[PDB]
């Protein structure tokens, strides 16, 4: 089975990562391409349950999702890793991983501003963030840095349905 890839994911939380990474999983999955996603929410409550969310634990959890990306990857599946990933830092690790690998990395950029993000609310994460009763929140008292240079760059002009269909775009380019 030919090698496959990973579609990296960053942005603030509630910029519909794992909404847009779950679409192109079933998209993909319809059409007979091996695709699984591995969401950084999901896998905090197993692999990475040790970890909070001080910059050494975030980092941790990026490079260890980083070596289990590019395994999956090395299996044959295209693989979907929604996580905020808020320092440039903890991209370019996940990136050295996969070159060191020799696996193929897309960077896509989930740019919905902090107050559509807040707008949206999903989880009432922004909120508790704001009343104090969460502290170390991203985008809120605790930093993202913007990529410079992401492959794709999701904005909130289509539905989800469209965004999956660009990430599609990208890897069928
Ligand atoms: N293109 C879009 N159009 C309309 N609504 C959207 C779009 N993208 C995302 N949303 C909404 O934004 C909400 C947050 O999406 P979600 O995919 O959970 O964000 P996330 O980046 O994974 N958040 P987090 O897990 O906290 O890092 C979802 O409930 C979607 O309904
Ligand atoms: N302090 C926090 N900062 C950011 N996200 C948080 C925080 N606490 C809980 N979360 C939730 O935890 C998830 C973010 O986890 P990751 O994507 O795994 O973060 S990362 O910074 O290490 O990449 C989101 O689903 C978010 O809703
Ligand atoms: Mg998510």
């Amino acid at each position: 089975p030919p090698r496959g890839k990973t579609v990296w994911f960053t942005g603030l939380s509630g910029s519909g990562k794992s909404s847009v990474a779950m679409l192109v999983e079933r998209k993909l999955l319809e059409k007979g391409i091996s695709a699984y996603v591995l969401d950084g929410d999901n896998l905090r409550h197993g692999l990475n349950a040790d970890l909070g969310f001080s910059m050494a634990d975030r980092a941790e959890n990026l490079r260890r999702l980083s070596h289990v990306a590019t395994l999956l990857a090395d299996c044959g599946h295209l693989v979907l890793v929604p996580a905020i990933s808020p320092l440039a830092e903890h991209r370019a690790l996940a990136r050295k991983v996969h070159a060191d690998a020799g696996i193929d990395f897309f960077e896509v950029f989930c740019d919905t501003p902090l107050q559509d993000c807040e707008r949206r609310d999903p989880k009432g994460l922004y909120a508790k963030a704001r009343a104090g009763e969460i502290t170390h929140f991203t985008g809120i008292d605790s930093p993202y840095q913007r990529p410079k240079n992401p492959d794709l760059r999701l904005t909130p002009d289509r539905s989800i349905d469209e965004q999956a269909q660009e990430v599609i775009d990208l890897l069928e380019s």
